[PDB]
C-alpha cells in the first residue's frame, strides 16, 4: 500500500486524469512512468496523475527546502532567479558525491555581487564536525538561527517552480484534427512555425514541413534534456507536423537583438553559453549530432532558459557557422558542432551580430584558408575568446569536448578550489 502527497496543484484537462491540490494524499494503484494511476483520499476518485507532481509521504521531496535531481549550477541558477533574497537556501543531491547531500545558500560580496555558495553535507548529518544533527531538518533549523560558520544565515527556502505537465499518454503520433494552428510565428524555405493548441487544452508550437523536404524523429524523442526543446508529438501525413513545447521568448538571436536582451549583462550571456554547452554536452554523450548550431536554432523560455532546437533535423533534409572540413569535404561531426559553438559564442557575446561582418561566404572560406579568425570584441573577455579560438582549430580532433567547454563555462567566475566551501 503506497501513499503519495501532491507537491503542486493540478487541474485535469484529459478524460481520465485527476484534479488535485497541494497537500492532498493519494493511493498509488499503478506506476506506468510519467502517468500514475491513483485514488485521491479527498475526492475518492480514481484516475491518472502526473508522477512528477507527487511523492511518498514524509519523504525528502515533500520538504520545501529539498530539491531532488538538481546540479550545482542548476541550484545556482534557481537561487539567483527572481523572487529570492539573501540567505535563500536549498538542500539537494550531491552530483559529485552520490548518496549524500549538499546545501546551497545565497550570499553577497561587493566584488561579485549576489552569489551562491555550496557546502557539503556529510553523514546523522553535519557540515562542520563540531555540530552534528540527527536529521537534515535539525540542520536547517540550526543554521536558520545564526550562521555558526556559514557565509550566510538561512532565511527562506528557494522559490520552487511548477514542472511541465506530461504529454498525453501514448500520444506520439497524433491526428492533425487535434491541432489548431493559431498564429504563424515564422516562415522559411523548408516550412513554417506556428503557435498552436492541442485538443483545446494545451498550448504548443508546431513546425510544419513542406512535402518536398520519422525514424530520425523517433530517435530525437529519446534525447530528453532540460536544455533541449521537448519534442511532444508528430503528424505522420504530409505535410509533416512536428509538435514541440512553446518557448515564450522565441529564438536566442532575436532575444539578443531585443531590448531586454540588450539589457543582459556579460555574466548572463556567459550563462546562456553554459546552458547551450550543457545541452550540446548531452547530445555529445548520446553520440548524436546537431549539424546546424547557431543562435537562430537556440530558443529561449520565459524564464530565460536556453534550449537547443532543430537538432539532427538538418540531416533528414550557413557557411559562417560551418567548420572548414564540413564545407570542403562534407565531414559533419561533433567537432564541427564545436566550431559552430565557437561561432555561436561570438554571436552571443556580440548580442546577435552576424559573423564576419562585411564578408561574403566565399570570401569567408578563402579567409579560413589563410588561417583567418574573427577578432576579439571590446566587451569580450580574453579567456572566452581563447575558448572560441580553441573551438576554431583546423584539426577537428584537436578541438575541445562539449563536456570540457561546459565545465569551463559553468565555473567561469569560480576558481576550482572555491566550488565548495569547507567549514
Ligand atoms: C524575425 N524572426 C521572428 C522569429 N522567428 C523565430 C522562429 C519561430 C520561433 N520558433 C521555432 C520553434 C521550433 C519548433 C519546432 C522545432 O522542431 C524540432 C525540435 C527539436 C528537434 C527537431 C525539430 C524546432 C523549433 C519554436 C518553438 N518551439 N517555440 C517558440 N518559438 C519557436 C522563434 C522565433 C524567426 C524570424
Ligand atoms: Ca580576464
Ligand atoms: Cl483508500
Amino acid at each position: 500500500r503506497i501513499i503519495v502527497v501532491a507537491l503542486y496543484d493540478y487541474e485535469a484537462i484529459h478524460h481520465e486524469d485527476l484534479s488535485f491540490q497541494k497537500g492532498d494524499q493519494m493511493v498509488v494503484l499503478e506506476e506506468s512512468g510519467e502517468w500514475w494511476k491513483a485514488r485521491s483520499l479527498a475526492t475518492r476518485k480514481e484516475g491518472y496523475i502526473p508522477s512528477n507532481y507527487v511523492a511518498r509521504v514524509d519523504s525528502l521531496e515533500t520538504e520545501e527546502w529539498f530539491f531532488k535531481g538538481i546540479s550545482r549550477k542548476d541550484a545556482e541558477r534557481q537561487l539567483l532567479a527572481p523572487g529570492n533574497m539573501l540567505g535563500s537556501f536549498m538542500i539537494r543531491d550531491s552530483e559529485t558525491t552520490k548518496g549524500s547531500y549538499s546545501l546551497s545558500v545565497r550570499d553577497y560580496d561587493p566584488r561579485q555581487g549576489d552569489t551562491v555558495k555550496h557546502y557539503k553535507i556529510r553523514t546523522g548529518f553535519y557540515i562542520s564536525p563540531r555540530s552534528t544533527f540527527s536529521t537534515l531538518q535539525e540542520l536547517v533549523d540550526h543554521y536558520k538561527k545564526g550562521n555558526d560558520g556559514l557565509c550566510q544565515k538561512l532565511s527562506v527556502p528557494c522559490m520552487s517552480s511548477k514542472p511541465q505537465k506530461p504529454w498525453e499518454k501514448d500520444a506520439w503520433e497524433i491526428p492533425r484534427e487535434s491541432l489548431k494552428l493559431e498564429k504563424k510565428l515564422g516562415a522559411g524555405q523548408f516550412g513554417e512555425v506556428w503557435m498552436a493548441t492541442y485538443n483545446k487544452h494545451t498550448k504548443v508550437a508546431v513546425k510544419t514541413m513542406k512535402p518536398g523536404s520519422l525514424a530520425e524523429a523517433n530517435v530525437m524523442k529519446t534525447l530528453q534534456h532540460d536544455k533541449l526543446v521537448k519534442l511532444h508529438a508528430v503528424v505522420t501525413k504530409e505535410p509533416i507536423y512536428i509538435i514541440t513545447e512553446f518557448m515564450a521568448k522565441g529564438s536566442l538571436l532575436d532575444f539578443l537583438k531585443s531590448d531586454e536582451g540588450s539589457k543582459q549583462p556579460l555574466p548572463k550571456l556567459i550563462d546562456f553559453s553554459a546552458q547551450i554547452a550543457e545541452g550540446m554536452a548531452f547530445i555529445e554523450q548520446r553520440n548524436y549530432i546537431h549539424r546546424d548550431l547557431r543562435a537562430a536554432n537556440i530558443l529561449v523560455s520565459a524564464s530565460l532558459v536556453c534550449k537547443i532546437a532543430d537538432f539532427g533535423l538538418a540531416r533528414v533534409i550557413p557557411i559562417k557557422w560551418t567548420a572548414p572540413e564540413a564545407i570542403n569535404f562534407g565531414s559533419f561531426t561533433i567537432k564541427s558542432d564545436v566550431w559552430s559553438f565557437g561561432i555561436l559564442l561570438m554571436e552571443i557575446v556580440t548580442y546577435g551580430r552576424i559573423p564576419y561582418p562585411g564578408m561574403s561566404n566565399p570570401e569567408v572560406i578563402r579567409a579560413l584558408e589563410r588561417g583567418y579568425r574573427m577578432p576579439r570584441p571590446e566587451n569580450c573577455p580574453e579567456e572566452l575568446y581563447n575558448i572560441m579560438m580553441r573551438c576554431w582549430k583546423n584539426r577537428p580532433e584537436e578541438r575541445p569536448t562539449f563536456e570540457y567547454i561546459q565545465s569551463v563555462l559553468d565555473d567561469f567566475y569560480t576558481a576550482t578550489e572555491s566550488q565548495y566551501e569547507e567549514i
